[PDB]
């Protein structure tokens, strides 16, 4: 094929272990989390990948896995790319919940539509919500005019701001021959997938993608997948 | 009065930082590693904020900067890294200990190349046993010819390194970026040479230490305005 292009979704937060979405929040890995890192980078290294340039988010359980892989690979010193725009989805007011807490507050219905909504944002996330100030406040988002940073987003809106930097920065990084890695977030990288593949609405909601493993697109010049997305790895995993 | 941070990476694996580990991509040793981590503890002790780190194309170097970025918790720092901040390239010697350079130098001439600012040591020849490992490293391979090092004297690290410094760090200094630099021995001495103004037998005089935050407070034309700080005890 003319292009490989290589994602990895990062693995278990420190948060997934207390059952509490994290969206912006900046959980880092669980030890188990950083050990995924390492099996996915391992498995990159056994198959002699080579990359150019590295995308990630600014949340560091994906910056911790770039940085995990990169290691593993023996390639450190690659140029690495970090955007706000290839973070985790804004779960807005859930966020810091738990299970738990989320389901006796709001009921089985409410959630349903919530994991089930391609355009259905959970509430937003409120000025004297517990995170309010730790997120939108981090001056990491300083440069952001006041529409991009969100108070919640569903998973279209995810989409929406991640695609721009797919387009507008990766694309043509691909187009000049670069092999790129982007690692990062279930749901932006949901987005990116969907674009690949051209997926409904309805698809990309079914597809949940695999954390911790890489995940392999031979494209063509058109950036079209020749074939199914694949993953490196042991025969098990 | 802008704020400028430098740091220097500690001892790397097999004792090569005394073996002239130069263009030699030698990792940390653990030992290494903790001198970052107290290097970034210290950071984080006095709150201090970045908005941009530069570092060389070197492991012990970027993973001093990842650590020091673990413990003060700003992982999420745009970081540039470029072969201009690398080590002085140490050519035949690279990899060889004192006593090993003496037996195959020659006393005079290990002191001549110690005290000269412009003389380099010889170059690594294709019988080393790093000259293919360093030379065809696909990290370099967008350098001229002109470019990739087979040796360099003191000058010749420092006269590679400013042109990054003025072309990308000045820069970032003076939009108000508060920046941290995270390299090697000689390139930071390339860097402490032009900021003070020092003379040829200074900087060889000058020693920086390592896993210890440097800290310069520069003016609107970046002249140092006090004598450089160190973070810790
Ligand atoms: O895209 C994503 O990020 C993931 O999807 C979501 C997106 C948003 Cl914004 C918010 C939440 C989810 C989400 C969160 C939690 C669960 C979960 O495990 O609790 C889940 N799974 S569930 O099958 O739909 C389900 C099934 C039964 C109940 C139930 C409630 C009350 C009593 C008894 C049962 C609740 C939920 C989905
Ligand atoms: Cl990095």
């Amino acid at each position: 094929a003319a292009y490989k292009l290589v994602l990895i979704r990062h693995g278990e937060s420190a948060w997934n272990l207390e059952n509490r979405f994290s969206g912006w929040y900046d959980a880092d890995l669980s030890p188990a989390g950083h050990e995924e890192a390492k099996r996915g980078g391992q498995a990159l290294r056994d198959a002699g990948y080579e990359f150019d340039i590295c995308f990630t988010s600014v949340q560091k359980r994906a910056i911790r896995t770039l940085w995990t892989v990169l290691d593993a690979i023996d390639q450190m010193w690659l140029p690495v790319v970090r955007t706000w725009r290839l973070n985790e989805r804004h779960y807005g007011g859930l966020t810091g919940l738990n299970k738990a807490e989320t389901a006796a507050k709001h009921g089985e219905a409410q959630v349903k539509i919530w994991r089930r909504s391609y355009d259905v944002p959970p509430p937003p996330m409120e000025p004297d919500h517990p995170f309010y100030s730790n997120i939108s406040k981090d001056r990491r988002y300083a440069d952001l005019t006041e529409d991009q940073l969100p108070s919640c987003e569903s998973l279209k809106d995810t989409i929406a701001r991640a695609l721009p930097f797919w387009n507008e920065e990766i694309v043509p990084q691909i187009k000049e021959g670069k092999r790129v890695l982007i690692a990062a977030h279930g749901n932006s990288l949901r987005g990116i997938v969907k674009h690949l593949e051209g997926l409904s609405e309805e698809a990309i909601m079914e597809l949940n993608l695999p954390t911790g493993i890489p995940i392999v697109y031979e494209l063509d010049k058109n950036l079209k997948p020749i074939k199914p997305m694949q993953f490196l790895g042991d025969e098990e995993t």
